[PDB]
């Protein structure tokens, strides 16, 4: 069959696996060499969209996966690291920074205009090299897709620092972008649409950390992983349970409702995964 996978630049790879071949866990396992990349287990996994992802199972043939839609995939960061300097080699935090660059222009991470031309200019570094005046035209950065908005106010920003930026390798560049990227709110954070038991149109967030709850922006609450003792799903019934922290005896079980079982599977799929990713 003829894969067609979406990598993190905006680039098409494409292939052919048998008609059995077992999810990402060959086709992925593909993916990783075409990039060269030798931390397989982070972030990086690949998934097919429609609005929000859902992971290509790596344990199941593809052909399941994808019924009435076609072999398309995109490769992605499926568990951000906390601490990207922590990495063996810079490849990996070459495709982090490529994958956090994909989430600030979708706004799936937010933050400040200061934040954005920072991250710009790391990114103009690592991309372009030392300014040097062959990076004609006072408007070069004009190419890059480096903010959800984009205004030339925030271009200049960050040519004015790229330019204050000399000598700096590319990997390095791309260890100061991460050293900051790490530090927002919402990095690596997977959200999902639910509801609480009152009709609350409320939004769970998944990453390293824990489970996440939201409403409007408030972090309303916060499960870490250690902390969590079982999590399951009845229809559009998410459920994780464990702990209240202090009061001993209490062994509370805090529950959500997703639009479907669909959506709950996905989430009660997802939250596994994390919290065994993750000590």
């Amino acid at each position: 069959m003829h894969c067609k996978v979406s990598l993190l630049d905006d680039t098409v790879y494409e292939c052919v696996v048998e008609k059995h071949a077992k999810g990402q866990d060959l086709l992925k396992r593909v993916c990783e060499h075409l990039n060269l990349l030798e931390e397989d287990y982070f972030g990086l996994a690949i998934w097919d969209n429609a609005t929000s992802k859902t992971w290509l199972d790596s344990a199941k043939e593809i052909k399941k996966q994808v019924r009435g839609v076609p072999w398309n995939f995109t490769f992605n960061v499926k568990f951000y690291p906390p601490d990207p300097a922590q990495l063996t080699e810079d490849i990996t935090r070459y495709y982090l920074c490529l994958q956090l660059r994909q989430d600030i222009v979708a706004g799936r991470l937010p933050c400040s205009f200061a934040t954005l031309a920072l991250l710009g200019s790391y990114t103009i570094q690592s991309e372009l090299g030392d300014y040097d005046p062959e990076l004609h035209g006072v408007d070069y950065v004009s190419d890059f897709k480096l903010a959800p908005n984009q205004t030339k106010e925030l271009e200049e920003k960050v040519m004015e620092l790229h330019k204050s930026y000399r000598s700096m390798t590319p990997a390095q560049a791309d260890l100061e972008f991460l050293e900051n990227a790490k530090k927002l709110s919402m990095y690596g954070v997977d959200l999902h649409k639910a509801k609480d038991l009152e009709g609350v149109d409320i939004i769970l967030g998944v990453c390293s950390s824990g489970l996440l709850v939201y409403k409007d922006k408030l972090r309303i609450n916060r499960f870490p992983w250690p902390k969590v003792l079982k999590i399951s799903y009845k229809r559009s019934s998410f459920f994780i349970k464990i702990r209240p922290g202090e009061q001993e005896q209490y062994e509370s079980t805090i529950g959500f409702k997703l639009p479907s079982y669909r959506a709950a599977k996905k989430l009660w799929k997802v939250c596994v995964e994390h919290h065994t990713f993750f000590r």
